[PDB]
């Protein structure tokens, strides 16, 4: 396997959003300063889904896949939620840039393997359906929307990664 992911807390419970062929990987961020990435885990588990739930949290140098994958999610607050093959959230509990840099390295290559592994184009909010879509684009673009997020842009900012940096990371890998 390509990178070492966790899965001891990976719900079995959590119902099928739409149907399959899901086209999209979805990047978010937490909007929570101070959860390591157990505690996201730990809460992801326990909570009402209809409160909204995802597929990965990144985070402490670790990856916890803690939904399942090719099945939807209630991640982006609208119509894409159908479209959800996988939905990485990324810790925003950082305290260093080394801290930010090792998770969002971790990020960049997981968003990436899970477009290949989905057989999505390794894109950044493109006009196509399918490819890797921000938050903030499924907000801006999807049917049905009821959200107004935007994550994962600002706090990407917050730690020196620019909309294009960003994009070109997803693009080209690191
Ligand atoms: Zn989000």
């Amino acid at each position: 396997a390509s990178m070492e992911i966790n899965v001891s807390k990976l719900r079995t419970d959590l119902p099928q959003v739409g149907v399959q062929p899901y086209r999209q990987v979805h990047a978010h961020s937490t909007g929570n300063p101070h959860s390591t990435v157990q505690n996201e885990a730990d809460y992801h588990w326990r909570k009402d889904p209809e409160l909204g739930f995802f597929s990965h949290i990144v985070g402490n140098g670790a990856i916890m896949q803690v939904g399942p994958v090719d099945n939807g999610a209630w991640d982006v607050g609208g119509g894409w939620n159908a479209e959800t093959y996988a939905a990485v959230e990324l810790i925003e509990s950082h305290s260093t840039k080394e801290e930010f840099m090792t998770d969002y390295r971790l990020y960049i290559e997981l968003l990436r393997n899970l477009a290949d592994e989905a057989g999505l184009p390794k894109t950044l909010d493109t006009g196509s359906l399918a490819g890797i879509k921000t938050h903030e684009y499924a907000t801006n673009n999807q049917p049905n929307n009821h959200s107004d997020h935007v994550d994962p842009y600002p706090y990407l900012a917050k730690w020196g990664i620019s909309r294009e940096q960003f994009k070109h990371d997803i693009e080209n890998g690191l």
